[PDB]
């Protein structure tokens, strides 16, 4: 009858003389018009009011505005949270006319019941088959015989954190609201990864091409390597992840040309270069000093940071000042209903307009974040060709965290100084950008369009990170991110895999029922540790697919 | 037009006026088909116009179309015919009771101009392509460098040719009937791939096993091998091949245990077992020691070849007649209309339940079989086991005699005849007729004697020519020889993927899906190639 976060509401009209009509509208709708919930009749006589049966979303809050079709008067406007399988009971009568809430069944309380206890007993559950099959495995060998520079870690921790939250809020996440990517703005778990993914690989960009060049190979060798791999990126992206292929075979007048690995390969090869062409040695004799306040891994880089800075510039002018037909200037909203609808073809402003010239609306991603809360009827894709210059940036920015970590290597107190003030710098600038406040800011957080203040939100996060791993899993040795680190070295693989693997079977069963959060949220979880498990084996075999 | 693929549209006209024509219609080659209704054709409302009707006979081989009266069933004219694709034929019965088949449009014979000059011609734009590729490709790289134990090769030939061919005749084989697997009894293009893999499978076991033990091991760690390698080939078609998760999420309820890989996986244990348990070491013209020094497993074969003869000619099965090799349906008359397999599908259905098993085999099309009949069950796995034991043979002869090429070529000449005398005794050089007619479905004895026998004379063209001569290296074959599991578990995953698949103009062509296939075949070839290259054999 229900379904997942999908309260019923009945709502009881005791007026005799009207047509109520509720309402409704998310609270987390920047600017939404109201939705017609149900059209409930007059009480054709008075002692049994007219009654109608209403599904409303529980994700996060609702507002029912009651309004009549004759008159079309507020008669009272209803400010509510529901919950996930809740009865709910809506009565309105004359006194002059209020609405009262009544629940004749309690919510499951979706998110609330399971919290840290069940995916702490989930986690022991899982740790005591896996360790019960190993067990099982010794059990027959037995029977049988009586019958007759290296790698920093630390950002190997950091992406393998990235690509575990990746494959749990890729498969599902348990099919909550906030293991999904956000409608159009603010950040929600699954808007971590991505740029976390771009800062990791431009910080290994730094590392691999200064340990190259340093290892005494030509610019022109890497060079070639460079471009082999953005393009091996691009293609794999184009032919194998991007396409759904359980729809048909591939056409091209549908093909969807931007991408997660388009973009990746894309600004590896932009900023990849960069740093090749821009490329000085790394200076070891200057690290003789006790706490360095030293501005060298930026002044060293000049000509990257004034081209970053122009491409940011460029960015900031396509958004907010390229003029889009039948679309207001530098438009950053949602589209559809969102911004109270008065650009319902608008999904992206000026980023949205770009890919539809450039590539056309068939090359787009069809189903995009917003199109479930604002109604779009345009396809906008996050992985456009706006959005790759911030992707640069933040891999320019991971590339400045890697210099960080390369320049001063024995002053692990000059690492946490610098990665501290760079996470401060950009947690400053995108308070200021979005103004702390999710949809409002002069650019508000938004991965769909990459927003500036979601790079260096992201980017802060990242260094943040990076500031607390460096030293645990580095210098102090305290951890040695146990769980984390075979995803790191196996990334690619384990992007691949999971985006060709979607729906076989240790990833993905049938569900007992396909409408229970605890349910899929055991799904994913068993799928997130089956690709931990998968990477660690492929660990203790070497096998390192790099591209 | 509303013309399908491998079908012709057949108008009849009907100038009798008291007479309510039905058309029957039945393939030429279903052994004992009931005759379908094709269409009902209406008494003519007066003289002079006659009613007509619109049928599509199915074209892919002959049709045999007999008309009887709908009131007081007598038939008026008997027709058998070989109709074309796309054909326009108009049947015209007039009243004199007479027949015509005029054609109102030629047919278009979309097999002969399709795969006899238009396959040299697509093989020559293919070659262009990848060399314009090839130099294109160097071209860019050259002008900014101026602007600035030992594989036999012959059975892994073998091995790249059964891949090319599986990869060809799975993706469709350019839908032809002759590319797909014959409906039940019979053998086609298609049938000739599993066995072969299975016979190469069983060689390559005796000539690791003969490496392994000569070299420093134990029949304890190989039997670990042996083991896991079983296993993870079982887990391998369990999970990975045997589903089509583009429809959901996989279920116990409606798993298919039975598969490709776990048929192999299970022979390979039993014959690899086998041969562990009773490993020798190697030591002419007329020694005939390899066939006495394996005596035991050639005993165990022996005896579970009399059990699968036993077992399908002799069990039990309720509803249907004890050894029956038919394929139910309306197959033998319509008698049995669900008795696919016999002994087979009655095993198959009382172990793994008839929700474990191939929801559409090969006789679904033609025979018209609702009940699921898997190929690889669990009565035909003694006969995979006996075709991989004659390929272990193989390998015995191969290695036994290595420095005495003329006894190589004696004992596989000896081995292919035996076993082909064997297959046209049992078959009665008859597809549907004899004993035990060729059948992949039931996996027959005489199925795995031919196409033993077909693994023996490759054997006996390609190790002289590839081996001892010399004349030709497997160029384009052994590049897959050497990556088989990967090519196969990459063509099962990345079946729908670009390369290997792309939207057709139009779906109903058969050179359309021909350029497609060659092309995705072509390219699997080239992926095996690249890896062969770079030295990633993918391995157990
Ligand atoms: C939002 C959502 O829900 S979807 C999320 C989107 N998901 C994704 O984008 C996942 C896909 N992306 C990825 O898997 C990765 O980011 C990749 C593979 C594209 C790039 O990873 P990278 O950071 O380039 O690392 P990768 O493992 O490929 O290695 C690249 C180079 O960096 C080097 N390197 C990597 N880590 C380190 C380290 N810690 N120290 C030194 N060198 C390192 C490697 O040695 C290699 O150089 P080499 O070949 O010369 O030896
Ligand atoms: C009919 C249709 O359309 S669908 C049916 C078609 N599909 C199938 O049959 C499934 C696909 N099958 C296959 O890919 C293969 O048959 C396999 C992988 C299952 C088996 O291949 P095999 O012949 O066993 O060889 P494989 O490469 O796996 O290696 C087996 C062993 O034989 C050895 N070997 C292989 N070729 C040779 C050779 N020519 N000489 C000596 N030893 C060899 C290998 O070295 C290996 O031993 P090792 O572990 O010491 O290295
Ligand atoms: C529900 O009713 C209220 C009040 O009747 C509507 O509020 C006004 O509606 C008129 C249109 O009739 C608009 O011109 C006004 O701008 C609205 N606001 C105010 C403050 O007057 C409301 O629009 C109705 N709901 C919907 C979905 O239209
Ligand atoms: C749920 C899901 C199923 C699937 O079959 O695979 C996915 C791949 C995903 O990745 C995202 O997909 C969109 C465009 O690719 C963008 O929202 C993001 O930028 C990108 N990280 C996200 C979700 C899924
Ligand atoms: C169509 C298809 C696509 C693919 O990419 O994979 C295949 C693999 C096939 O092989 C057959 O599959 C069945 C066993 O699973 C049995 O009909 C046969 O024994 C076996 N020859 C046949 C068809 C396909
Ligand atoms: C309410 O709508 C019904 C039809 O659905 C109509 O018969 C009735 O007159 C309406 N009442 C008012 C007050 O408009
Ligand atoms: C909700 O409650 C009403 C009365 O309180 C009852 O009639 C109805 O059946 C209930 N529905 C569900 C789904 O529990
Ligand atoms: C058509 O009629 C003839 C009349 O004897 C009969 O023998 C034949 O079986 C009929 N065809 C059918 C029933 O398919
Ligand atoms: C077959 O020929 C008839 C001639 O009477 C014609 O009307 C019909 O359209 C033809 N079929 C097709 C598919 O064109």
């Amino acid at each position: 009858e229900l379904k997942m976060d999908q309260a019923l509401l009945l709502i009881h009209n005791e007026l005799l003389w009207t047509n109520l009509t509720v309402y409704w509208k998310s609270e987390c709708c920047y600017h939404c018009l109201f939705q017609v919930l149900v059209n409930v009749p007059q009480s054709p006589k008075a002692g049994k009011p007219s009654a109608a049966a209403a599904s409303v979303s529980t994700q996060h809050g609702s507002i029912l505005q009651l309004n009549d079709t004759l008159e079309e008067k507020e008669v009272c406007r209803l400010e509510y949270r529901f919950g996930e399988f809740g009865n709910y009971s809506l009565l309105v009568k004359n006194i002059e006319i209020a609405c009262d809430l009544a629940v004749n069944e309690d919510p499951v309380d979706s998110n609330l019941p399971v919290s840290i206890a069940f995916l702490i007993g989930l986690a022991v559950i899982i740790v005591i088959s896996f360790l019960r099959l190993l067990l099982s495995l010794d059990d027959f060998n037995n029977w049988i015989s009586k019958a007759i520079p290296p790698r920093l870690r630390s950002v190997d921790t950091f992406r393998g954190i990235a690509l575990i939250l990746m494959v749990f809020v890729n498969y599902g996440g348990g099919k909550y609201w906030y293991f999904k990517h956000a409608s159009w703005n603010g950040l929600t778990v699954a808007d971590l990864v991505f740029p976390w993914f771009v800062f990791i690989m431009g910080s290994s960009i730094f590392l691999s091409m200064t340990s190259i060049l340093q290892r005494g190979c030509s610019k022109f060798r890497l060079l070639g390597k460079i471009a082999w791999r953005s393009f091996l990126l691009i293609c794999i992206g184009i032919i194998i992840v991007n396409p759904n292929y359980c729809l048909g075979p591939l056409s091209w007048d549908k093909v969807r040309i931007p991408g997660v690995l388009q973009r990746l390969g894309v600004t590896y090869f932009v900023v990849a270069v960069l740093e090749l062409l821009f490329a000085k040695p790394v200076p070891e004799h200057c690290a003789s000093e006790r706490s360095c306040l030293s501005l060298r891994d930026i002044t060293s880089s000049w000509p990257q940071w004034l081209l970053i800075l122009v491409l940011e510039g460029l960015w900031l002018g396509l958004t907010f000042l390229l003029p889009v037909p039948g679309c207001p200037t530098g438009y950053l909203g949602p589209g559809g209903i969102g911004d109270f609808g008065k650009y319902p073809n608008c999904t992206g402003g000026a980023a949205g307009y770009i890919d539809r010239l450039l590539l056309g609306d068939d090359h787009l991603y069809q189903h995009p974040s917003s199109a479930v809360l604002y109604h779009t009827e345009v396809a906008y894709d996050p992985e456009g060709i706006l959005g790759t210059i911030n992707s640069i940036v933040m891999a320019f920015l991971g590339v400045q965290a890697g210099k960080i970590l390369l320049y001063y290597k024995a002053r692990t107190k000059d690492i946490l100084i610098r990665f501290t003030a760079w996470c401060c710098i950009l947690g400053l600038i995108s308070v200021a950008l979005t103004k702390v406040s999710e949809n409002e800011g002069f650019i508000p957080v938004n991965k769909n369009l990459w927003s500036l203040s979601y790079v260096t939100t992201l980017s802060s996060f990242a260094f943040f990170i990076l500031l607390v791993l460096y030293p645990v899993v580095d210098v102090k040795g305290l951890w040695t991110g146990t769980p984390f680190f075979y995803p790191g070295m196996n990334s690619i693989l384990v992007y691949v895999g999971h985006e060709v693997f979607e729906n076989y079977f240790p990833f993905q069963w049938k569900l007992k029922d396909n409408q229970s959060h605890k349910e899929h949220l055991t799904q994913n979880i068993v799928a997130t540790a089956l690709w931990v498990l998968i990477a660690y084996i492929l660990y203790r075999k070497k096998i390192f697919w790099k591209i």
